């Protein structure tokens, strides 16, 4: 019966493409919506005075209205934390892409995290004021970013470490439970009541060791479709467990192999004989990569056709199906040959009435288990034991219209 603090998350894959929560900053409190991002480590948002910032769901944080704010000025041009001194202030600088940056300056102020059961944790945090935004930050609704990764020695103390340092009544575990609409962040553990009820093995958390000290990487040892490992050339692959990534990003070879079969399962018109015939004629020999379970490929194809599970291709050739039924499970191979089921209700996401593929090619050799891997499971960050746990779950769902103010 570990004590759990719970926080509502809002968002989705299609419209927001991230999930966010509300945090109170300053004195008196200014409530700010923040993207929940296990792939970064800062806490930042536009501040009043920014000359090139997007319009977000809240006004920029106003330093002049918070009595507890303290701008981090340079003392004879020297900043802590190896920061750069720019125009008298210690500079905040982040590359949202490989080469492009949000910039501003650092300040500290009080942060207050309140659970929806009215349980409060408060501390001071060194935060970034955006004074220049660009690209997607000019049209994102959320006001800032809440980085959930770990503190490094001699680095700026991060939100997650400060939260637990100031809540010793909690075990040092946080869980993210993403649903199709909204979700929940849990501090202090995971909630076994959310777990979906061989079958007893699927009701149990599967744990993987993190492969880096201060970032949430795990090693993936294979990825199966129709019983066939589609990355057999690679026998370990460090993937970032990243709630700030809309989609799941995989190596190019693996993507092309998977996408080949998803293309076969994507039929625009079930009454077009040429299109249907071409697919039903394919044999095990038709494939560059033969399948170990060709009969399961056939069952998927035949049931998609028989149930008229029509597919529409949208921008960039992404496949969208009318129904989840018929699409295959994928399996992620972890330690000790464990096959973690990755279901269509996770890797496909809701777009209008259809279910669209949420798997993409990596860029810059950055493979990512993103929100289409989080969806409909508890993802459990045990920072005490440096492990991440996974279990299928019925996550809380919160429409954005339920968000106060
Ligand atoms: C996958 N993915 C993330 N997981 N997160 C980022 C992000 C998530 C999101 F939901 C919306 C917009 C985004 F920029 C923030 N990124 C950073 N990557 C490394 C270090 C710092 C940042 C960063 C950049 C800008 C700010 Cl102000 C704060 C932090 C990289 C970018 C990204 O592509
Ligand atoms: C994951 O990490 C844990 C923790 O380091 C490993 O368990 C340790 O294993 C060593 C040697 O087997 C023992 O001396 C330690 O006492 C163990 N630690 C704990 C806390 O039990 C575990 O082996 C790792 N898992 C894999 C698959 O490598
Ligand atoms: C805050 O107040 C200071 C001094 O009163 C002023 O220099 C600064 O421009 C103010 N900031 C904004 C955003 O108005
Ligand atoms: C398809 O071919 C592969 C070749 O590696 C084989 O392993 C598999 O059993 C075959 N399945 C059939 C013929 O149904």
């Amino acid at each position: 019966k570990d004590l759990l603090y719970k926080y509502k998350l809002y968002g989705d894959i299609d419209e927001y493409a991230y999930y966010f929560l509300d945090i109170d900053i300053g004195t008196p409190e200014q409530r700010i919506s923040l993207i929940l991002d296990t792939g970064s480590s800062s806490l930042s948002f536009p501040c009043a005075g920014c000359k090139n910032c997007g319009v977000h769901m809240e006004n920029p944080f106003n330093l002049n209205n918070s009595k507890t704010s303290s701008i981090l000025y340079c003392e004879n041009e020297e900043c802590p934390f190896k920061l750069n001194c720019v125009k008298g202030k210690c500079e905040y600088m982040q590359s949202y892409c490989e080469g492009s940056q949000i910039s501003g300056f650092y300040f500290s102020d009080v942060v207050s995290v309140v659970s929806y059961n009215n349980e409060r944790v408060t501390f001071r945090k060194l935060m970034g004021c955006h004074m220049h935004e660009e690209s997607l930050f000019l049209y994102q609704q959320a006001t800032g970013v809440l980085g959930m990764s770990l503190s490094k020695p001699q680095g700026i103390p991060t939100f997650v470490n400060l939260l637990f340092d100031n809540a010793p009544q909690l075990k040092q575990v946080f869980t993210i439970c993403i649903s199709e609409n909204g979700g929940e962040l849990i501090a202090g553990g995971y909630d076994p009541a959310y777990i979906v009820r061989a079958l007893r093995e699927a009701e149990k958390v599967v744990w993987e060791n993190v492969t880096r000290k201060y970032y949430y990487y795990i090693k993936v040892r294979g990825l199966d479709m129709f019983g066939t490992n589609m990355m057999s050339s690679s026998k370990g692959l460090e993937m970032l467990v990243d709630s700030g990534s809309t989609f799941t990003h995989i190596p190019e070879d693996l993507y092309n192999k998977l996408n080949y079969f998803f293309d076969i399962l994507c039929i625009q018109d079930m009454n077009n004989a040429y299109d249907v015939n071409k697919r039903l004629k394919m044999t095990n020999e038709s494939f560059n990569n033969p399948l170990v379970q060709f009969d399961d490929f056939r069952k998927s194809l035949k049931s998609i056709i028989a149930k008229e599970n029509m597919c529409v291709k949208i921008v960039d050739g992404v496949q969208c199906w009318k129904y989840l039924e018929g699409l295959p499970d994928l399996f992620v191979t972890l330690s000790n040959n464990y096959k973690m089921k990755w279901q269509p209700h996770s890797y496909l996401y809701k777009k209008e009435s259809f279910w669209c593929k949420g798997i993409e090619k990596q860029v810059n050799n950055k493979p990512i288990l993103g929100l289409t891997f989080f969806k409909n499971r508890q993802v459990i960050f045990d920072i005490q034991k440096n492990r991440i746990g996974f279990v299928d779950a019925n996550c809380p769902s919160h429409p954005t219209h339920t968000r106060p103010r």
